[PDB]
């Protein structure tokens, strides 16, 4: 109920700003239909263990729920029911045909062997089976869960079914009806978000500044295709320290070292590429750089540092990254903040278009799939501007919020929902 | 979760005496499958609020979820998940092939209007429809909810699945495929269940004396066939008093004014036939008779009025009207105690009657029902004396408990659960 | 082949009596359905293996199939499809509404441990599950098989549909919606056709001495309920020996001790009982006895030992227990012999009983079940002995076969099938 | 079951070359699921007769069944299911999401009228019904069959679900949902992949020599498209003969007189075209050419011949031209020979398109068709190549079977299946 009320305030924060009823908010606040259930699995090892699982299937108006499963062992419904509202607000603002759902188990993957845990998907994904499916409700991976834990399910389902129902889950393996564009897929949003951004604001991202924070999965991939586009990357933080080029650091060196994991990866610029590496993870900051993306945790453009930023743009990369406070404080300075509901969509939009091809067992070369991904992207952004645009006193984050929160209350009413 | 927790209890109690593995516990402990859903309904004043409601399946095995939906303000899923598994057991001991489940809706339908009453009850059928069949889990009325709402649920369901399906319900009214004995069904049931036990110690019933409390569904139906059978009911009470007559009450009395409130029952044995009056509802205990009959509320005998009891046999047609502590103290004193659990079944029995009627679209008379109901009744009273004559130290709750809690153990086993 | 080359003239010759057209042969010869499966099973002792298994659907005009399935090694297509066709000739005669099916798996369910067999059975459900149902094809055990697989398969046939099928297999625990009364179903049914019989040759079976081979299963309650009916067993032999005892055997001692084996059984007698003991169990047929009761195994009479036999009546209670040359020559001696199929019906008989009540979610008593047993077989054992008399020549073995190959040619012609 | 023998021991190599357990082959030798029926069909002036066929399912693991349907009266199981097992592994090196089954029927088309072919197509259609559909099993036309035969079984399927379901069945008539391109398929894709193979070896097919045996169906397209991409066809076989030119025959004969039979179009080349024409059709195994095509018949090149041939590049367009031992001496000759399971395998892939095209009822033009088309044939043969080159030993076949047998093992263990 912790996290929950800063969603219902984020939510209800919205609808003032957008006009809307209170009638609205209600059907908003409670999911649409939460299934709980009791997974009974025999450790190979002992005797019995019945976990407790549940899946939050919150809106339906865009299209079916769409929202991935967690398995840790320190879940609780209202965190999810919070979570999947956040679901159903970026799948809108991402412009798909998708609702918003979120399951859970509270179990310890590694406290379970291959077969326990394979043992567990299976069966969650049979007590749920009554109530997703491709046209209805498609999970995804998400903390605990893995590309490996989804094909099991998508099997499982498959038996269930008697055929196989490949679109019923999403981010699977590309032996198994995947796309592999998935690898990239946030981060090459990340670049397109930002790119388009420079575009409206600077006249293009052709040769500009870029100071990357984490090179995870989004950092990393986000450095890659920025330079492919016209940046430079001039550094590239992570836990250890820093990687610095005024020329820009070589980036193509990750295409290259895909599995050289994020510290190394950055200890790679210095040692293999020649880069300063001054070793600190709050340096990133202060530094001079044109554009400044938090790729790595939350908290991190908070207010008592939000002074040393001297970038003018900051694409957030990594989920909600800028505190509240500081995104006041940041807006008077002239330095603009990107809504990283927006700018890291990217991978629900690779999801849609995973999807989108399982319905019709047709699959795509990289080259399509970037593509439609990108068109997207673009015209997600282009969307949010006018409306930020339009109004004074309203911050990115606030157009994006209502942008969203605005293609919800138009289907339901035309639906006649209200 | 006060009320959970003091079932599990009850359940562990149970689990032991009858010498099952925990892991028998593991399974019952908590439920198989719960389903919260929010129904939206749009009130006469003003045009929107949303309503919490959930329904809860406990364990299948011996076949179909069954239980009744509660329509309370005051309403937890914890303590509804308590009556699920009361209902698993309670059904288990009844040798129906029903499972147990338990819905209920936080609402007061003292407050709606006979429209928004209507659509709340098919925005709830309509919203678990999905989970729900006539072979699948049947739910029924409970507190809040009557005949009439179960209608409005039989012909939403119907309208949804584009034909007619009278089992997905029961206990509805006559003139919609109902059979006519639920009014006196479970009163029926005590009847027959007071007769069993008395034979098997005193021999017979005829003769014996019976006071009944409560002259409402239970208690008047009670006292009314519970003379049929031989018996001699003295003395009936309620909220207004009681009312004696040593050579016995005409029960006909109630058959020719049912649904002539409880009260006025009473006055009516006094004003009609000749019967002692006196303004204190708690007389009853005192009376010197072979059989009490508590039909009224719980709690009703504790253990500080346990030692005013001087019936020899007391047969329990509430819910929870013996005392943990005042069933030792009168146990220990050679009054015998049969279970609510086993006494009151004749409404859950007769529910699954009325369900075996719908599936052959054909409907029993009066005496074939009946004949049914007082079979499977009889033969629930043989399997709970025997085990009870057959262990030492046990009350013939306990015998109730291990006997309806091995059914379920055996079948689990049989099927490969445990 | 050679069984089904044997049973395919099995059925020409009664084409032949009936006068019945060669197209009708035709769609009668081939399985209308075969469906063949390969279960693969993880050895819990070991890594992988790949069962081979199949179902084989024979006809379908009087109604859904029904059939057993064989876990046996020597298993071939063939003889199952031979052993199809008969149960549809079978089920025909028996008046049920039935169409006859089989199935196997090849393997040696006693050299797999209880774990692997759960694992088969519950792939063999799974595999044929697309093709059968409590409508269209309902398995029973037979060879390999028990009640206890047969559990696991409902199971698991469950979780795939959803919810709970009982009417999906027969022959099942009677904790897991089966009927007692199926202990004794086959035995019951020959000891009423043995009485039928007596009572149109005899005008009834009131003191006439019964040899029965064999106390297995059939035997067992063939000879306890044969002297219910007034008829006397002297006479039982087995593995070990035989027991004589003109007086009459204490029948009643086989429901005292049943599961008793057969071997022991014959001791009891000895033991118990005065019965004189005789070291061979080739002597029951050299006694000069009223009824003599074959219930061991086939190929008991054959044309060698013919002669020897001294019932005037025989009632087949086992499977082919008279070779063809044998029935010939006890028939030119004015020895009746009741045709097996007829007989032996009980079985199937049973099985179609506990279906109905499965659809209809009740139970009947012991009672209720028995009786309805009963008046099926008499009408059958009446319907062949009209035939069989209303012709010159014939065999109560061709008066059998041909009265099962009108009932289903009758069919197919008011559908439009030939 | 010699061509069974066979089969299983062509993939028996492929497992050992991989290095997979042998758990692999034990599933990948079993077919999955095999559904045998018997159609009875009333002849017309005649009377009746039942036919056999079957379908064999082989491994759905890469996506729904898919294979073809024959209609020869020297038919039987075994064939077929070793034909489906090839088709498996077909598809899997065609990179397709499909899995590999094989269709029967125990008949001779040229004997039965329209009116009883049309009746024993849609009783076939009929019997296998419930095991088949657009995402299960998508049947295809063979030997005995053609599209209008797919025609007749696509509309009894449609009259069985209530609605049209056109992707059920590939190879159906233009004016049926089907799309021309598959006129040319095979041909094209064989074109397609020696051109391919030439880029690898040379640098292109402009200016080489080429010649085909056999102007069917598949030689005919093959010359078409070979010539328009800088090949030079200077030899056209058939059974009438040959006919040479060493400046290139004008294929534009071909187009403009489609459908003018083999040895015809090759007589038009001699009349139409100054080509010289020798009687002795075994002559297309002299002329010096860069590449030879057989895409006529089997056992084609032989060991008794295999030294005759001159071409550097032998592409397989026929099913089985290169006998194993042929394979040996043109390998150790210099000579590579494409595999026809990868070079042939153009129709199927069509197949897939026109699949594709009919579950979103769309169907592309001729240029749409073709471009998808080449690029997956492309994209076959660079796989099967990259790792020809990785091991020493292994012939273009070894690898083409091995790139299969991955795929499928692959996706079995993601899945869970090994
Ligand atoms: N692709 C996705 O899964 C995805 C989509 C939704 C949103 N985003 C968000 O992006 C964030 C990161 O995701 P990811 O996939 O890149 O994670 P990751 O786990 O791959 O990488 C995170 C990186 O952060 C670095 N890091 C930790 N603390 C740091 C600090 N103080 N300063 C600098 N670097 C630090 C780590 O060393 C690591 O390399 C999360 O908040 C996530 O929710 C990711
Ligand atoms: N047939 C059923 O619905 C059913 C089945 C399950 C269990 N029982 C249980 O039986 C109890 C009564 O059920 P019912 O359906 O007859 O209810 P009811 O409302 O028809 O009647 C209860 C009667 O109790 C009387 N009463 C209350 N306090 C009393 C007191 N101190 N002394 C004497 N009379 C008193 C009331 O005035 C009323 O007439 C409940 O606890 C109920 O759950 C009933
Ligand atoms: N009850 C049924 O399931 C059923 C229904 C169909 C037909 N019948 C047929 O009846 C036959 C027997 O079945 P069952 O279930 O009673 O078998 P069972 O296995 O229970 O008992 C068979 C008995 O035959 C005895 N036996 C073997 N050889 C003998 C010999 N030479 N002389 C005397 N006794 C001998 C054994 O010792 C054993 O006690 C089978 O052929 C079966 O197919 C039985
Ligand atoms: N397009 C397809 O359907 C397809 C796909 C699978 C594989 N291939 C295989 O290709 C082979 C041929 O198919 P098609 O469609 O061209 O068949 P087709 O029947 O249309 O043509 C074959 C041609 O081969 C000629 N021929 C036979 N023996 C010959 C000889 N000794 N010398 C020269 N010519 C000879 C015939 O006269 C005929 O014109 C088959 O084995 C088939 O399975 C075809």
């Amino acid at each position: 109920t912790g996290f929950l009320e800063y969603v219902l305030n984020y939510v209800k924060k919205g609808v003032e700003l957008g006009g809307f009823p209170e009638d609205f908010y209600k059907i908003l606040s409670r999911p649409r239909r939460v299934l709980i259930v009791n997974i009974p699995v025999r450790l190979d090892g002992g005797g019995f263990e019945v976990f407790e699982g549940y899946r939050v299937q919150h809106c339906d108006v865009l299209g079916p729920y769409k929202g991935g499963v967690r398995f840790h062992p320190e879940v609780t419904l209202a965190d999810d029911v919070a979570l999947a509202i956040l679901m159903t607000l970026k799948n809108s603002l991402a412009g798909l045909p998708y609702g918003g759902a979120k399951g859970a188990v509270r179990v310890d993957p590694k406290k379970l062997s291959q077969r326990e845990l394979e043992e567990l998907s299976r069966g969650y994904a049979r007590a749920i089976a009554p109530l997703i499916g491709d046209v209805v409700d498609i999970p995804a991976p998400d903390v605990g869960t893995n590309a490996q834990i989804m094909a099991w399910m998508v099997d499982e389902y498959s038996k269930i079914k008697g055929y196989n129902v490949p679109g019923v889950f999403t981010s699977k393996p590309p032996e198994l009806w995947g796309n592999p564009v998935r690898e990239y897929a946030t981060g090459f949003g990340v670049a397109v978000a930002t790119r388009e951004m420079a575009k409206k604001l600077w006249g293009g991202i052709e040769g500009k500044t870029v100071a990357i924070q984490g090179m995870g999965n989004v950092g990393r991939w986000t450095a890659y295709w920025l330079e492919k586009m016209g940046a430079k990357v001039i550094a590239v933080s992570d836990i250890n320290g820093v990687a610095y080029r005024k020329e820009g650091l070589n980036v193509e060196l990750i295409q290259k070292n895909k599995g050289l994991t994020g510290p190394a990866l950055v200890e790679l610029f210095t040692t293999k590429d020649n880069a300063e590496f001054v070793k600190n993870p709050d340096a990133i900051f202060k530094l001079d750089v044109d554009i400044f993306v938090p790729a790595a945790i939350e908290n991190v453009i908070r207010g008592d540092n939000a002074g040393l930023v001297k970038a003018r743009l900051v694409v957030e990369g990594a989920n909600g990254p800028t505190t509240p406070e500081a995104e006041r404080i940041l807006y008077e300075r002239g330095v603009v903040v990107v809504p990283d509901i927006l700018a890291n969509a990217g991978g629900v939009i690779m999801s849609y278009l995973e999807w989108v091809e399982n319905l019709q067992w047709y699959i795509w070369d990289e080259e399509e799939t970037r593509k439609r991904l990108e068109n997207i992207m673009v015209n997600n952004v282009e969307r949010v501007y006018k409306r930020w645009q339009r109004e004074k006193g309203w911050t990115m984050r606030d157009a994006a919020i209502v942008t969203a929160l605005e293609r919800i209350y138009n289907a339901m009413k035309i639906r006649g929902w209200i």
